[PDB]
DNA sequence: CCGCATAACTTCGTATAGCATACATTATACGAAGTTATCGCC
DNA sequence: GGCGATAACTTCGTATAATGTATGCTATACGAAGTTATGCGG
DNA sequence: CCGCATAACTTCGTATAGCATACATTATACGAAGTTATCGCC
DNA sequence: GGCGATAACTTCGTATAATGTATGCTATACGAAGTTATGCGG
């Protein structure tokens, strides 16, 4: 039917009104899923429910973790509700097979991870070590990781403030308003302090990379090989050379990675959110400054942050220590 | 359709179901989609979702700020709706257009402003500075900025006050009675009490003006090139005319506008309510008790204003610091 | 048609779903429409929308208050809405009518009133007059009140507290367990706890009226002519009886009531929730804990409570005049 | 129809997308219902809201409880939803009924209990009689108390313990290895320890009973007439008997149990969370770290289990107490 | 033995305030164009 | 004796920040007419 | 003076976490039949 | 050297307390292969 496709031209005419990574993965998806249908000779575009579940148990055997088969059911019910058709999920067979392939799994023992965690002791030993130093590199990065400690900001935050954005208070400690986020989308947005010991870092970044010479240049820049700072007002230092700098930290504290093949075996962008809330809760901060310290809405976001704290010290082996 | 016809005469036969402020934008933004309609061959009255896709872009294009846009879809939804007519904010295209443009203009960096905040040094400047004049335009002023600032009432609310609303209560403060209520439930309270200091310069205002002859007078009046006061109990001055008062008196201390055009560069209507919120803030009062002084009752606005107070560091600055 | 009757049936025989107060309300309102539509010759059920915008005017002229004419209109709704028909408050000729009503009477300085506010230097007062009294008729009523400050319930909950429901902590507090309220029922719930000096007049009451020997009497009863309690598990004291507690104790200290004819010229039964909210927001009791105490799901209700405070002891004179 | 019966057939091709304990209530609930409409002469599967109304009002005669009701209306919904029916709640009357069902037993002062608790002063009492004991079926009792008071696991994620999840720090604490966790987010995380106490029990078992000899065998065995113990690898010991550990050690200390009837008049399986989140909130631990330490992700029921404290008690007893 | 009359509550009706959740009006800012009641020369 | 100049304010239109009202039920406020037990002087 | 090298950062492709709102499924409690490995009394 | 009496559990059914998953979209993790300016042999 005509509809379908004028549809499908709406939805691609505004492509600017979703998120850029939302589309990448639709044809990421939509790739996987006519190539299977094509090696077994079914009608691609209109799904079927009782070839989706064929789809489905094909992915389970190969060994794909559950999140990942949710992202593959979700992207094809998208793509139909968006069409205006109905959407495959509808089905029994497939909401059911759905449960039971989470259900197996479960009982073979799978879960979720969490990133390594970056706590206030790592921070004072880098720092003690770093302090000296006159490199730029060094100064930028140390400013940096002050900045993502303190804050709780993304990296895909940190790599956008304008030196425009950067304020002071009526003493001596810097404000910065951040604009939208994940979620926030308004003009008047969120500002956040910085205490009087990052301000340091941060205002010699400024003064030693000279980014201060038009409103318009960014913060961070690149440091070229031969050490001059190149200050710029159009290109964003990319999030996947940002997390270098974790990694590179990470290698100098306690020597190179091995090549078991497993994720978070070191310090990753989401290690200095982790860290700072569990430090942040250990130390018996109530739960509505925890929140509007992290700008989470609901309560019980904080529970799934401080999941993994340390049962060897916890709680009820003190008390019953005596 | 005739029966949209019933529905206008209907509308309005009880127009003063609205107020004159309401009435004055709708007809504002009807001549600019009229005008943009006839230049574009258009039919202008029922609205299709492809014409107000291509008039929001024509916006979009001239620049107008968000808010400004919201306002005139805002208008088009009424007009409609009390027309009986669908809602054309319910269309697929026009929700998808307006998170585009919300989106592009928050990343262009557009910010909202605020009102330059009007504080007790101040005050006391302008005090110091003035109260010897025994120019009758001076006295009035200066008695007009200390009730502006001891009742946070806006501007709108002062220029109604009779005469017949003030009382002297036994320990000799002024107390001046609400009489027409913003709200229904009358968040602010009935009555507010000014300071023994004011009450000397209200009391000096209304002994020179001679305005005490008739309760009907209002308190505050126009006073002629020749230098005399003119009393009436008919009229009222233009809050026009109350705003030139607070640019005066900036002038008066300091040079004059820039020509860069901008709002908020000298003192205004609301700079007292805004000044008068960061005293209370930096002192020790509570929330609450700010909040009913003002007669807030969202949180947020009372938050937006004493965000950048060192107050306001909030928990992770009191762990870093300590 | 016939097929309301159904509906209307279904709605009678379950009714005890409804509280009695909706239907007794319900009653009256149907009189007085029906009283009018025979008065001036029309059909009364089916309500054609400019009928009732005749009989908004007419309620108009007669001077009664908005909330009036809000619950007259809202009556008239649910009768349609629950017989599956459309609401008469569907058309535009009755809600600009009602906006128009409302917006006008404003005008003329309409506002909500609130009760005589019962504080805690009236308590102590109170206390210090009757603590020595012998009749059980005055250990009734300071034991009521003590409770009615302490725990902020409706007196419709405090005459409905069992005998059961009465327990002790191993520190010989009193704790009372709600149950059922005006918007939260389950068999879970709400437990309020005293402080020492209300259980000692709670015990001295117990000990004197001998009901608790029957652990399912309610708590408090009538007392005769003679002065000799009768206790019951079957009938309790009516609101009626409570509120003259108020009455009789206020004639008590401020001798005998004005002529005026004016409502809340005395304490009534919501004199202690306003009073005791005024003195947590004077004591600077942060907004979860005042939340709690009080059992409100959403800030506002805060603001709704402390709309009337001493303006001439307020912040703002306090901070001006040091 | 022909929809229905291939619903019903993907339904059971998919039987295990839910647990056991699922599908015998559903088949509880479907022969109460069945063998009421055989009684009462009416056709049973395609359910109707005139005999749900009479079957809800003939269950309230037997004084079941209101959530057992609602239990019973919940069957019969998830069968009629998967059968691709319209389904009973969804109709008005149901709806009305089971508001007067709820208020009706409120009113009637319908109670919901809790487990009794088994506090930190119990488990000394009962150590300090058992410990001097030989036999091995009193060693094993001892050891699985220590461990359930410790870790606050459930019964039956105890059962589950297989030998090689045991492992050793080098503090001499031992940790277990979850295993199978409750949820794909594991809110309780993924390890506990043991205190070196209850460690030293734990040692004595696992070196008495031959369980050791292969690390596939569980951690609790049968023990025989003749003290004999049974390890296995294929069965493990039945929740109902690790429920008559509880109750043996409580009739022990005090006595034959009463014969009134009712429920938790001895220890059962929730009586060491209920203990020891009571001990822990004795302690001053706060909120956060007890519901990390239990698993609760909903803050309501900690608060279910703490209200009796006196810590609890609230703002206003601190302002009367002052 | 008696009739009476004061306490201390109960029942009834017409007015008015409170709550929790869902989404649109209502006011101020600024530049430019018009008043019309007094300073001034001549 | 006027014509002219000019303070101090009023009215208009477009741009942007702030605060509100509708639903659908639950309560309380007041006074007037009633009811059932004892105290008192016969 | 030219060519080759190598720090330091961009694109690109499959794989797994995080969020905010709305609405049901999963487990323990406890009578009471039923099982089987042994003592006990000859 | 045979029969029956006892633990010490196991399986079953119905009644009541407690914790969970679905939806729609946005972001991070990691290996690999380009890019492009400076360093420096000779």
């Amino acid at each position: 039917s005509d509809e379908v496709r004028k549809n499908l031209m709406d939805m691609f005419r505004d492509r600017q009104a979703f998120s850029e990574h939302t589309w990448k993965m639709l044809l990421s998806v939509c790739r996987s899923w006519a190539a299977w249908c094509k090696l077994n000779n079914r009608k691609w575009f209109p799904a079927e429910p009782e070839d989706v579940r064929d789809y489905l148990l094909y992915l389970q055997a190969r060994g794909l973790a559950v999140k990942t088969i949710q992202q593959h059911l979700g992207q094809l019910n998208m793509l139909h509700r968006r069409s205006g058709l109905p959407r495959p999920s509808d089905s029994n067979a497939v909401s059911l097979v759905m449960r039971r392939i989470r259900k197996e799994n479960v009982d073979a023992g799978e879960r979720a991870k969490q990133a390594l965690a970056f706590e206030r002791t790592d921070f004072d030993q880098v720092r003690s070590l770093m302090e000296n130093s006159d490199r730029c590199q060094d100064i930028r990065n140390l400013a940096f990781l002050g900045i993502a400690y303190n804050t709780l900001l993304r990296i895909a935050e940190i790599a956008r403030i304008r030196v425009k954005d950067i304020s002071r208070t009526d003493g001596g400690r810097m404000l910065i308003h951040i604009g939208r986020t994940a979620t926030l989308v308004s003009t008047a947005g969120v500002e956040k302090a910085l205490s009087l010991g990052v301000t340091k870092l941060v205002e010699r970044w400024i003064s030693v990379s000279g980014v201060a010479d038009d409103p318009n240049n960014y913060l961070f820049c690149r440091v070229r090989k031969n050490g001059v700072a190149a200050p710029s007002a159009t290109s964003q230092l990319s999030t996947r050379a940002l997390e270098g700098i974790f990694e590179a930290t990470h290698r100098l504290i306690y020597g190179a990675k091995d090549d078991s093949g497993q994720r978070y075996l070191a310090w990753s962008g989401h290690s200095a959110r982790v860290g700072a809330a569990r430090d942040m809760a250990r130390a018996g901060v109530s739960i509505p400054e925890i929140m509007q310290a992290g700008g989470w809405t609901n309560v019980n976001i904080v529970m799934n942050y401080i999941r993994n704290l340390d049962s060897e010290t916890g709680a009820m082996v003190r008390l019953l220590e005596d």
